[PDB]
């Protein structure tokens, strides 16, 4: 329907949990199928961390 | 004044738009007014400045507002002619306060978010919400949208202000309807409720609570989910609605009203609605569901467009061919192409897929060529109009559409190899698109021909002028700012070609047409926005038509 | 706030942002620190 890799929820998780104190410094992004680039820049560009610190993991 | 608010779970593409659209045609079905308010917590003034693929196609109103593709949803089932009022961005509401500030209304106390942009933002609510919209009509009830998802930075104001104005109105005027999604991954296998408590948890933290649960996902879910979303939400077992992935957006208020939420929504906001009268409300939307349904032949329309990574990007378009799809009693096979894999740079770097693309437009019925922005992509769109009109194919261009089907005709009829649009080429020879000068002050943003227009069919017998209705003007809505050159359009008229569509001073050419080819229609504005389900707009009915080979027996 | 929201607003309307949603983290806060770092040299 929406037809697009939703970076939001990841987001959401990272702003909780380093309002819980804690800042990721990897990001394991679980999809069903591989995302793109600008999936994973915008998942550094929102969560603060490096292009290199998002790892993705599809359904092997 | 009754109010519905519709939030957002852990996407932003949910659904919010369809749910407060369905809510709208099951309260107008009763027999109810109803307001829609979209709210976009972003800072951008208007929609204008927007890439498609940001949220979607930008649509564009009768005053020239250009918005998002919600106000479009929400015209088109409700019928209704929004203004640039009924859109609520933070950048407005900034911008009206810090006006109200400087010039001394605030005159005694500083200025903050809760006592003032709260209340700027309830003002605006309760002004617009009164603002007649069909006429004389006077609105019921008002649906207002909350963009994003509960938890923004940029919706906090917005939260805020909505929970003083629930008991500012009382809670008997006040509804929330929250919209969440619910994933089945496919290696868990199983729904999963988390995102939707975390969602309720956030709202209720933020000072509301939802008296509905729409929970979306793509397959029904079992009844486990349903009674553990019911439990872990504080809401009833009846108060959780399942909406999922349907074959058309005319099945969303038929599932809603079978889930009993307009029954809901009578005795929660105290309606009055009465049931014995309200029977086959929605006979428009079963019968529109099931010509959906029960669309046995076949038409192929190839979309040679730019934004083709994102299927929204093209909402109104898609949507138009569709009530032209359905006027007719046919499928509509939908076949987008990416304009720039038909480019010859394409064929030395993809070949496969430069004739895949190839092969996928020589195959279908008929060709649109939609409107754009940008040089990219442009000269896709121009080598698809030359195999349109050499092969006979039809070819119903929008705005971008129209320029590149002048340069083709230029470059190949008339010889000006070097014809191109000054958007893209600035030093030309042969500018056959130039710039309109009033449009160019350097500040985009709310500067071009926006909105409705009046556009002069010139004397001569036209085929486009037939579809219309055979009138002497039509009233459409424009988004461009850059237009066809005089003496060229002189002399391409003479050649082969006729501008049969002009303004009142018969300066600005709006519509050609071909002699010889059946049908190769090229427009300036934008027809899509103008189509609605029972009424499909003409050139999308012409060229679908052409497109089957009944436009002959339709002229007669 | 007033002077960066008006900053902000204003830039988005001539076409600094063209094409992208202007939105909090990513442009207010840039001009807050695009105003420190012209402030403070
Ligand atoms: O669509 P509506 O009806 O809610 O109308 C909407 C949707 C979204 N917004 C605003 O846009 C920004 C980011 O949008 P957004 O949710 O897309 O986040 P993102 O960073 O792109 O992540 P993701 O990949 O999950 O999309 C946010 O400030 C919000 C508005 O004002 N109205
Ligand atoms: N390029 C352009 N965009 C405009 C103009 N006026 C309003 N807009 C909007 C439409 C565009 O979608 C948006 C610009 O963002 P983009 O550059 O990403 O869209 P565009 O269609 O140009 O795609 P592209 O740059 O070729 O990748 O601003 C204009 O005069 N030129
Ligand atoms: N119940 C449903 N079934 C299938 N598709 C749906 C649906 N609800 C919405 N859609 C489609 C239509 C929209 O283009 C897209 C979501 O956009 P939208 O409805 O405007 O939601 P939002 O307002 O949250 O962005 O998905
Ligand atoms: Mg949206
Ligand atoms: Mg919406
Ligand atoms: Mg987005
Ligand atoms: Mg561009």
């Amino acid at each position: 329907a929406t037809g697009e890799p939703k970076t939001k929820p990841t987001q959401s998780s990272v702003r909780e949990l380093r309002g819980c104190g804690l800042s990721p410094d990897l990001i394991v992004c679980r999809s069903e199928k591989p995302i793109g680039l600008e999936v994973k820049e915008k998942i550094s560009n929102f969560c603060h961390v490096g292009p290199d610190q998002v790892i993705c993991i599809h359904d092997l």
